[PDB]
């Protein structure tokens, strides 16, 4: 199960830690994606993820696209979690650096509570634009359901537990 995590609530606990490393060692039945509306997983935790599936997360996504078109912002799909997981919960938040609305973070977040117990990154953080520290907020004031973040920065891990309210 899930080891060195600091735990920040009932439910949320968090490690700086390489998601893709953290799922290859725990193969949780949930690890989240960072996805986009394509499901394009070129770069930040989408494209570590797909890498680390030897580019089967991104061939499995291409026809779930081609099925059932883009998903939308601040919502998700399930797809096989390939060597990774049990399942991959793709979920899009917002892209702030195509100015997406920031308050469908929490709309994102909301796709958690399906899931027990799920492996994530923070959503919308890194190349996605918003504020980590924010991301945080929403998530702990949003997801239900045992959430282990996976933060990969050790200098933004470090900030965003000293200044966990």
């Amino acid at each position: 199960s899930f080891s060195g995590y600091l735990k920040l609530t009932d439910n949320v606990y968090i490690k700086n830690a390489d998601i893709v490393e953290e799922a290859k060692k725990v193969k949780p039945t949930v690890v989240v994606n960072a996805a986009n509306v394509y499901l394009k997983h070129g770069g930040g935790v989408a494209g570590a993820l797909n890498k680390a599936t030897n580019n089967a997360m991104q061939v499995e996504s291409d026809d779930y696209i081609a099925t059932n078109g883009p998903l939308k912002v601040g919502g998700s799909c399930v797809l096989s979690g390939h060597n990774l997981a049990k399942h991959c919960l793709h979920v899009v938040g917002p892209n702030v650096n195509k100015g997406e609305d920031i308050q469908l973070l929490k709309s994102a977040y909301e796709n958690f509570n399906q899931h027990e117990v799920l492996l994530a990154p923070l959503l919308s953080a890194g190349i996605f634009g918003a504020d980590p520290i924010h991301s945080l907020r929403v998530c702990v004031d949003t997801v239900r359901t045992n959430v282990y973040l996976a933060v990969f920065d050790k200098n933004l891990y470090d900030k965003l537990v000293s200044s966990f309210l």
